[PDB]
């Protein structure tokens, strides 16, 4: 088990770390069918998604996908600094795998 | 997958974008049977619903419909500026498909 | 579909609207068996419940009854003005069907 | 159905009201097996638990037990004044049945 | 039943109490498959995990694992002082069993 997001990120293929050190600029959420997902942006336009649950996900990720969306919404509303995101870069928007926040 | 609420909204029939750039003026919620829903309004009078779950919804939307009502409650209480809504315009009130929030 | 709490409330037998325009004075909730409920009061004396779930309720209302208790707790803690309540008046305390909040 | 926490407390055996009129001093929660529970204390030393769900509880209490842990956490973090607790006094620490909160 | 975290912690094999008396320095959470977890650090460099749900865990712990992650996230965002952690020391990072918070 990893001790930090950078290390956890590197346990997967098709990942990269984005270092933001900034609050979220915009939070978007959708309940439209086949687009049950969230999208966030930062002030420079970099855009990220929490993917729609799909075949690529294993069952244990389902709860976690819901929690991440909970996280992003509260982070946005509290203007919390996001340190890093670990993302899969084989999707557009890059798909969030993990988030770190630090003051 | 879309990168933003406008493009997402364009993936569906019977939808349009409202551009509000304003906080929620009122939040209403009901537990009355066949009316388990939320309704919001803006100061310009525009009124939107989170629809009662119905036969038009697919199963993957049920959790996202609960999430949206969570989101609208917290956005209301935090006076968060709603940027745009993507809504179905074949329902009265217009039915929320997606929301975007930015400063 | 109604557009506001007053019209929604009138879709049911045994309901009325109370107009508070005040924050919640006290919040009470219970885990005791057969009294899994919430009770709120206002400074004017008015007291309301969220009913214990029972067979008077259809299944779709179960989640909304939970949500309503969430809403009342957070509105209490945030000192949010409650505008109106739709209640059933064939219970004592009057049973909450819907709430509206506005500045 | 009762109108207040004292009357509700009186519908059960082995209970009493404690009047705190104070915020919670400490919040403790555990995920260890067989000790899935919450413990709070007040500055006067008084200590209370939300019991581990057990065979004494009826199905309808399960969700209310989770909700009470939620309520205690948020009451702690927001330094909400706890007015009264209804507890069962045949457990040690005394076990929370109900809570009231007021300015 | 125990009345505080130290005594609770002592009812299990392979645990220890860490005393932090400090806010959380960073919160990380992951939805990557097999790494559905949270990791927190403090400014003293100490690092702790909420374990991925696993076969070691009994059924009653699953809800409490989710609750813990909720607790850590909101502790972080409110800059709540963490008093103590009870951890299992047979995992790297040490795995959270229980948390106490006090001003
Ligand atoms: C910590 C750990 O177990 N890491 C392993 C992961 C992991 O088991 C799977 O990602 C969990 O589903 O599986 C890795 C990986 O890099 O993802 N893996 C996966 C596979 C074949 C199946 C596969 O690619 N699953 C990942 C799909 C990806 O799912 C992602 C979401 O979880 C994203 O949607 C991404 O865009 C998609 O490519 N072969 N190796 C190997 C890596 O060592
Ligand atoms: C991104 C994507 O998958 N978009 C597609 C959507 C989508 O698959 C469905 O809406 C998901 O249920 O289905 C589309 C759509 O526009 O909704 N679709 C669906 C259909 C036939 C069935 C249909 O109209 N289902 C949606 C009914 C609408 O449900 C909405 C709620 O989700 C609202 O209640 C709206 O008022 C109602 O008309 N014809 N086209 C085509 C579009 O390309
Ligand atoms: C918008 C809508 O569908 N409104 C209709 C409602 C509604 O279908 C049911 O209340 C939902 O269960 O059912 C109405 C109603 O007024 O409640 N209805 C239902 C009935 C027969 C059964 C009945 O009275 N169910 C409601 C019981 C009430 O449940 C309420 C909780 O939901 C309260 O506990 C109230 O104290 C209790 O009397 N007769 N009229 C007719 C109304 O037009
Ligand atoms: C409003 C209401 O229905 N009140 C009744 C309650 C109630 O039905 C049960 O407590 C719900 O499970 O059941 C009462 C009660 O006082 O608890 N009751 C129940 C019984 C036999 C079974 C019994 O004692 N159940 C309660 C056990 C208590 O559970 C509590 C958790 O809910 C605590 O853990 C407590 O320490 C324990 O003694 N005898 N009286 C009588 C009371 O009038
Ligand atoms: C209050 C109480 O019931 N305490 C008892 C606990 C408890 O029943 C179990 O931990 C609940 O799963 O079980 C104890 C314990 O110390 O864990 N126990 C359990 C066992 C054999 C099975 C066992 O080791 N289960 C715990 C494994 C641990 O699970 C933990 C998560 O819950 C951690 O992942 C930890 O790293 C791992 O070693 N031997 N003693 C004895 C202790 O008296
Ligand atoms: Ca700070
Ligand atoms: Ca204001
Ligand atoms: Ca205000």
């Amino acid at each position: 088990t990893p001790q930090n997001i950078t290390d956890l990120c590197a346990e997967y293929h098709n990942t990269q770390i984005h270092t933001l050190n900034d609050k979220i600029f915009s939070y978007t959420e959708s309940l439209a069918g086949k687009r049950e997902m969230a999208i966030i942006t930062f002030k420079n336009g970099a855009t990220f998604q929490v993917e729609v649950p799909g075949s690529q996900h294993i069952d244990s990720q389902k709860k976690a996908i819901e929690r991440m969306k909970d996280t992003l919404r509260i982070a946005y509303l509290t203007e919390a600094k996001v340190e890093k995101l670990c993302v899969w870069n084989n999707k557009t928007p890059h798909a969030i795998a993990a988030i770190s926040m630090a003051n």
